[PDB]
C-alpha cells in the first residue's frame, strides 16, 4: 500500500494511480514574484464559529480532526470560490527536522509543517461526489514555522498520546479551529489536486500567506506519533508530505499586492 517510505512513497504512487503525473496535481512551488495580483478575486470568509468538531483519528498517514458536516456549520466562501463549501476536516502534514514538512513551497522555501482544511462543495450533496468533480473540493492551506508556541493549537497536541498508533480514535468535541488561523487571511490560489491518493484533481487550493507559528514542543509531539498499528514495531509519523509538482499549464494568482 501506498506510503510515505522508500518503497511506497510519492515516486511510487503513479504505478497505482496514474493521475499522479496528470495536469494539475498537487502541491506546487508557489513562486511570489510570479503569482499574479488577480484585483477580481473577493475576501475570503471563513465561518466558523458554528463549527461542531468530533473525532480525531489516526489514519496512518496523518491524523484526522473530523467535523460534523451534514449541516452548514463551518463554512467558507468568497474568494476564488462560488457557492458554500463545508468544513469536513482538517490534517497536517510535517516533517522529521524543522527545515521541510510543507507540501507547497514558496520560493522554493520548506516549512515544518502544513495545516490543510478540507471543504467540500455543497452542490455535490456529500464528499464522496465532490471529490469527482473539478470544482468540488476547496483546501485552505495553512504554513507552520517554529517558534512561539500556537495556543489554539495545544488540545490537538494533548490528545496526542491517546492516538498514537494508526486506527485509534478519540473524541474530539468542541475544538474551535479558528485557533489555528493567522491574523492575515491574504491567500494564492490555483486548481489542483488531493496530495494523497487517490490524488484526484478535484481541488482549489487557497493557501495562506502568513504562516501560523508553532512551539519546538508542540511539533515534537506530532513526531511521536506512529505510522504502525498497535502492536508492531515502531514507525514515527514524520515526513509525510508529498514534494512540489511541476505546474504544468496553471498559473498562480495572488489576493493582494
Ligand atoms: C489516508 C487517506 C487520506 C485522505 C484520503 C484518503 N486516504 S482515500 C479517500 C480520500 C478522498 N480525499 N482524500 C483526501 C486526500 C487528500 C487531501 S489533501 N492532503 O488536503 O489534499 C484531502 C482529502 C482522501
Ligand atoms: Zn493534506
Amino acid at each position: 500500500h501506498w506510503g510515505y517510505g522508500k518503497h511506497n512513497g510519492p515516486e511510487h504512487w503513479h504505478k497505482d494511480f496514474p493521475i499522479a503525473k496528470g495536469e494539475r496535481q498537487s502541491p506546487v512551488d508557489i513562486d511570489t514574484h510570479t503569482a499574479k495580483y488577480d484585483p477580481s478575486l473577493k475576501p475570503l470568509s471563513v465561518s466558523y464559529d458554528q463549527a461542531t468538531s468530533l473525532r480525531i483519528l489516526n489514519n496512518g498517514h496523518a491524523f484526522n480532526v473530523e467535523f460534523d458536516d451534514s449541516q452548514d456549520k463551518a463554512v467558507l466562501k468568497g474568494g476564488p470560490l462560488d457557492g458554500t463549501y463545508r468544513l469536513i476536516q482538517f490534517h497536517f502534514h510535517w516533517g522529521s527536522l524543522d527545515g521541510q514538512g510543507s507540501e507547497h513551497t514558496v520560493d522554493k522555501k520548506k516549512y515544518a509543517a502544513e495545516l490543510h482544511l478540507v471543504h467540500w462543495n455543497t452542490k455535490y450533496g456529500d464528499f464522496g461526489k465532490a471529490v469527482q468533480q473539478p470544482d468540488g473540493l476547496a483546501v485552505l492551506g495553512i504554513f507552520l514555522k517554529v517558534g512561539s508556541a500556537k495556543p489554539g493549537l495545544q488540545k490537538v497536541v494533548d490528545v496526542l498520546d491517546s492516538i498514537k498508533t494508526k486506527g485509534k480514535s478519540a473524541d474530539f468535541t468542541n475544538f474551535d479551529p479558528r485557533g489555528l488561523l493567522p491574523e492575515s487571511l491574504d491567500y494564492w490560489t490555483y486548481p489542483g489536486s488531493l496530495t494523497t491518493p487517490p490524488l484526484l484533481e478535484c481541488v482549489t487550493w487557497i493557501v495562506l500567506k502568513e504562516p501560523i507559528s508553532v512551539s519546538s514542543e508542540q511539533v515534537l509531539k506530532f513526531r511521536k506519533l506512529n505510522f504502525n498499528g498497535e502492536g508492531e514495531p515502531e514507525e514515527l509519523m514524520v515526513d509525510n508530505w508529498r514534494p512540489a509538482q511541476p505546474l504544468k499549464n496553471r498559473q498562480i494568482k495572488a489576493s493582494f499586492k
